[PDB]
């Protein structure tokens, strides 16, 4: 409908929120050594985010100013609706080496171990901070990231960015589950925005967890995963279904007639993705997945290049992504994918009201 | 609307309404066997019929023999036709194969080198193209991916470009879209409703000199990067002076409304609109059908974004060429760079359920 998603709250939007059709994800590095200047930026960014998420232009607007001045807003979202835009900020481990923050780095913001099979591009990994922009309109998402980058010129730079052309995740099990580029429904067994108890248990950090400023935030893992499309497209229908443990057309667990019927894991192959990723196979570890598909032109060698930009939110990286990904070491899916970029971020609690600002719990004041 | 008819005197995706998203692929041929290529064209035509109606190619994406790879890769299951159009074109380089050298249309002219060109050959050219336009990007991607799969062994993908325009579920269809410079883009263009203009400026006629192309058109593609960060540092007046229109309303200098006809004399001499207008080009007029693109961040931290420019015309020598030549002194040149280029002869339409892409070139 193009409606707005509320920006303020106990949590940042863009996590439990219904998954929007498009993604523009940007990782930034910090260039200023001046803590007071960074705080000033965080406040200016928050003010811009309030405008952008309501479908308004930043600052004084896109036109009507002094002819000799550059417009405050770049203008390409004029005439567009809010489009369910959310903007979610996160702080990477590397941020805590700056501004005297070292003693505030959360233990739950754990560096990932190395995993077998990966080929991580360092230039498109890491980052001192991130902004996840999600919207139903790609032009609204690009506009938001572009204007935040411009406001930040001189104090932060974009390290890397990723566009997602379509979602591969669901926080709304009452709606149709999207399909990834392997042709399978993706998001069936996730966490719903309406599952407040499971979000509290698996997603939101608590004060007793050890880092008071993170109370009401979450921890994000991003993995850019290339898909070996040519090899997958040669596989038989049975081979593809065996890889996942679900049938392709309906997406039901093996032996079942309906997508949402609960899996009987023992009937899956022992290396099936669902069998290895399920919480019951991981001592209860559960993720909020929120990823998107991507294309990246060609491989320069006659083939389309595409994949999945995987995003997982959890209350503690040590009890979420890390154990699950370790259990995927024998995943049959590994034959068809390769992880090629990675980053982790501590996503702070929400912007409480119009006087609050991104990062206020961490920076004080 | 939900779907666009695939059959016609013309191929759809030219004069038909502009869809929200693009997946454009250029292919190169990897077979020397003309009969095998004709067999592929027929197979691709059969697939396009299915795809443009929201159906899976071949026997489908599941339900077949378990030991067989499915005929369709499945990522459009549960989606809609989404106004998908699939438009095929033949590049100059195709005509060196299959004995077609004497059938290359004279109106399929190689573009000259233009001032400021910085073309990436890897993202230029192509023996063939398929333009997939749809409202849902996944429908467009699925079509391209499956056509490439069907063709693998006889064609490969040379380059691939995704693009976007308006989001029609939330943006009114009459509203002109804005490009990534923040200006309305498309105000003075040929419309699919202007049947006589299409005959004058877009469709090839038999007497033009290439009978098999009658009812086709010629396509120019230019991948045009914008220097986003420098543009955003320009003053409002500088930006408006570059185009000859105001930014907010998109009206010409000295007018009040977007669609008021321009008074070219009131624009700066090197304004884009003043140089591009048909009155500045001996009447030359284009059907522009391009899409914005954003491919991420370059190695310098700058937005890799711009316009994937597409123009259809009755003859490349009388459409794109004179107009682009007239843009040599464009004030816009400071903020843009042409980085990829290709031309294609887009054949006439698939006439009925027994016809096939390229039947007039290869013969029935
Ligand atoms: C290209 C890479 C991947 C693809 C194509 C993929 C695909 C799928 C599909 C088709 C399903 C079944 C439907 C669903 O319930 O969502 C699924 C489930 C799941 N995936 Fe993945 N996945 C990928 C990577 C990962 C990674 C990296 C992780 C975690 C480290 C992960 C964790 C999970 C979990 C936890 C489930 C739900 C299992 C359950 O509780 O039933 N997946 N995935
Ligand atoms: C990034 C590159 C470009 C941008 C941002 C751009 C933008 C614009 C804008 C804002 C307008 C005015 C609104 C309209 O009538 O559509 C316009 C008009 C036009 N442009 Fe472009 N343009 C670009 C490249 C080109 C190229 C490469 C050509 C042809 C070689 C071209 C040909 C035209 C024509 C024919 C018009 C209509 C002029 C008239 O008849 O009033 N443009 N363009």
């Amino acid at each position: 409908a193009g409606s707005a998603v509320p920006f303020h709250g106990a949590h940042q939007a863009g996590i439990a929120t219904p998954v929007q059709d498009r993604l523009h994800f940007a990782a930034f590095d910090v260039t200023t050594e001046d803590r007071a200047a960074f705080v000033a930026l965080l406040k200016e960014w928050t003010a811009a985010a309030r405008r952008l998420t309501a479908g308004h232009a930043v600052g004084e607007g896109a036109y009507g100013g002094l002819p000799e001045a550059p417009p405050d807003d770049t203008g390409e979202a004029l005439g567009l609706k809010p489009s369910r835009l959310t903007l979610t900020i996160g702080f990477g481990p590397s941020l805590f080496t700056r501004f005297g923050l070292a003693d505030l780095r959360p233990e739950a913001l754990a560096d990932l171990p190395k995993f077998p099979g990966d080929n991580l591009d360092r230039a498109r990994s890491g980052g001192d901070l991130c902004v996840q922009a999600c919207a139903d309109d790609p032009q609204v998402a690009v506009h938001a990231i572009r204007n935040l980058a411009r406001i930040g010129f001189g104090k932060v730079v974009v390290r890397w960015s990723q566009l997602g052309f379509g979602k591969t995740s669901s926080t709304t099990p009452d709606k149709q589950t999207p399909r990834n580029l392997l042709g399978f429904k993706d998001g069936t067994r996730n966490i719903a925005g309406t599952e407040k108890d499971r979000l509290d248990r698996f997603v939101w950090a608590a004060e007793k967890d050890g880092t008071p400023w993170m109370t009401g935030g979450s921890y994000l893992v991003a993995r850019r995963i290339r898909m070996h499309i040519e090899t997958w497209d040669r596989a038989s229908l049975q081979e593809q279904e065996d890889v996942f443990g679900r049938d392709k057309g309906e997406g039901a667990p093996v032996g079942k007639a309906k997508e949402r019927d609960e899996p009987f894991l023992k009937a899956m192959k022992p290396d099936a993705h669902v069998r290895l990723a399920h919480p019951d196979s991981n001592g209860g570890a559960t993720l909020l997945r929120r990823g998107y598909s991507f294309t990246d032109g060609t491989d320069g060698l006659g083939r389309l290049d595409a994949g999945l930009f995987f995003l997982a939110y959890q209350r503690d990286i040590r009890t979420g992504f890390v154990p699950v990904q370790r259990n995927l070491a024998t995943d049959a899916l590994n034959e068809f994918i390769q992880h090629v970029g990675s980053a982790v971020f501590a996503v702070p609690p929400g912007v409480r009201d119009a006087d609050d600002w991104w990062g206020s719990t961490l920076f004080g004041k």
